[PDB]
């Protein structure tokens, strides 16, 4: 929570083309599903994503923020484990500052289409298992 | 819950090195360890780990039994999301049968070690996103 191999795992996030983000529901059960990380900065504590509203990620994260990310790269020999907390903001500024022409693509309406919702997590422990 | 890509699943797993197992702590954050499959039968709801007893996977599932495992293979093509609930038996008999020699090494006293914990996992839910 504040110590560094920031670098090396910032390194290995930016190889890593899908996290893991498991959320846990009403009931108590974990889930998963894939997702491409917007942008990460540790130093200021934020992890984006891009998501639906309507996604079941999302759905859990309204009841319960507490989330995990995991992060393996393809070589198998580096692994991250992040714990954090989930928020739901509106952010036009920031939407820009994260817009790619993949998701211009995949959301009928564009930047102003209803179903965007930005997801930040604000990460407060990462354990990783690096090689070597 | 009831129904089938089992086959192709039971192989993605039995092509991925290390799981990464998710369990929720007493204040109810989520965390994640890497481990190594010891046995897959996804048609006897039956997922099998030699963890130790000091480890914190081993703490966290003592207080609360609901966890989540996520493979994704090294070709970034596929990956798996199950959610289950975690068992912690003692049975002589399983655990000679889930006996390699690469535990034979990291246990001081072998298959009586005192720090030997088998993990069963009964998978309720199983999510995947498959190509292609």
């Amino acid at each position: 929570s504040n110590q560094k191999h920031i670098d090396k795992i910032q390194a290995v996030i930016k190889d890593v083309k899908f996290a893991m983000i498991s959320t846990s529901n009403k009931k108590g059960d974990i889930h998963a599903w894939p997702m491409t990380t917007s942008e990460v900065n540790l130093d200021n504590k934020e992890i984006w994503f891009i998501g639906d509203k309507t996604s079941d990620v999302v759905k859990d994260i309204q009841d319960d923020a507490r989330i995990g990310l995991t992060y393996a790269t393809q070589d198998e020999k580096n692994y991250v484990s992040i714990s954090g907390d989930a928020e739901l903001p509106t952010d036009k500024a920031k939407l820009d500052e994260l817009w790619s022409p993949v998701y211009s693509a995949f959301f009928a309406n564009g930047k102003e289409d209803a179903n965007i919702q930005l997801i930040k997590v604000v990460p407060h422990g990462v354990e990783c298992w690096l090689s070597g």
